[PDB]
């Protein structure tokens, strides 16, 4: 089997990105963000505090004739953004793009935090990092992929995210016509539980190569690029003006400049992440201070190739025996 959705940025900048997923007996269709960097599929439902609920499309149960309390199951998690969420567990059908998982866990929230209540557009996530992160206890769940696997046509699922435009999800092939030249296939450690890989180093613009080894993770569920402040102050240093501000939380610059390119290694090659991908705009509303896309990793532990990075490429997650990733140009 095999399955593609289409997945499309929530607002202008693209700071997350959502994707249709159909849940229960009629489908409910609920808006999800898919996160490679977390592993519990949870969504906004009728069993969630009804003052954390403000226009999201809700999950209930009780409407669907599949839907069945995983008796005893609860979750709880919390992401690198300091956001959160917990509630109870049903088993209930799922698709994504026409494949089909059934039994899977659908983890129904009864709090959010409050960057989830005033998010409207994103109704829960559907994680796709490795199942040893699940949150459910006390019994550990598998993600909608690893459940999916054995189904699937190839063990493998794809992100192709747009800028400033829709992208594509895909479960079970490699879609040879979204991507130029070949993919280049890199390591990945399962140590942590997420899609952590090995970038061969970096360049600013039309500068030289700087060949350097950066362990990070891909995350479609992170909006921005986290880098080391080594890496991260090269790049900023090319831009008139830009400066790291402690008020704003991380690089500013002025709104009139053009940014640089920045392009990152996997192995020998190489993926160029445009100057426009890298602007986040204004601050605050009519503000000249713009909010950067390259951010540093310090104090987070991690390096984080999140979507500013990820929608540079056709990225392949290779969930074979051995995992592996894989990065094209497009
Ligand atoms: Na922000």
């Amino acid at each position: 089997s095999t399955g593609s959705a289409t997945t499309t940025p929530i607002d202008s900048l693209d700071d997350a990105y959502i994707t249709p997923v159909q849940i229960g007996t009629p489908a409910q269709t609920l808006n999800l963000d898919f996160d490679t960097g977390s592993s519990d599929l949870w969504v906004f439902s009728s069993e969630t505090t009804a003052s954390e609920v403000d226009g999201q499309t809700i999950y209930t149960p009780s409407k669907s004739t599949t839907a069945k309390l995983l008796s005893g199951a609860t979750w709880s998690i919390s992401y690198g953004d300091g956001s959160s969420s917990s509630g109870d567990v049903y088993t209930d059908t799922v698709s994504v793009g026409g494949l089909t998982v059934t039994g899977q866990a659908v983890e129904s929230a009864k709090k959010v935090s409050s960057s989830f209540t005033e998010d409207s557009t994103i109704d829960g996530l559907l994680g796709l990092a490795f199942s040893t992160l699940n949150t459910v206890s006390p019994t550990q769940q598998k993600t909608f992929f690893d459940n999916a696997k054995a189904s699937l046509d190839s063990p493998v699922f794809t992100a192709d995210l747009g800028y400033h435009a829709p992208g594509t999800y895909n479960f079970g092939f490699i879609d040879t016509t979204a991507y130029t030249g070949s993919i280049t296939y890199t390591a990945v450690s399962t140590k942590q539980g997420f899609w952590e890989w090995t970038s061969t180093g970096y360049a600013v613009g039309s500068g030289t190569f700087k060949s350097t080894s950066i362990d990070g993770i891909a995350d479609t569920g992170t909006t921005l690029l986290y880098l080391p402040a080594t890496v991260v102050s090269a790049y900023w240093a090319q831009v008139s003006g830009a400066k790291s501000s402690s008020s704003v939380g991380g690089y500013v610059f002025p709104c009139s400049a053009t940014l640089p390119s920045f392009t990152f290694g996997v192995g020998s090659a190489r993926i160029v992440i445009p100057g426009d991908y890298i602007d986040f705009g204004p601050i605050s509303t009519g503000s000249s201070s713009c909010f950067g896309g390259i951010q540093s990793s310090a104090g987070i532990g991690i390096n984080i190739f999140g979507d500013v990075a990820l929608k540079a490429a056709f990225v392949v997650f290779n969930g074979a025996t051995t995992p592996t990733l894989g990065f094209a140009s497009k």
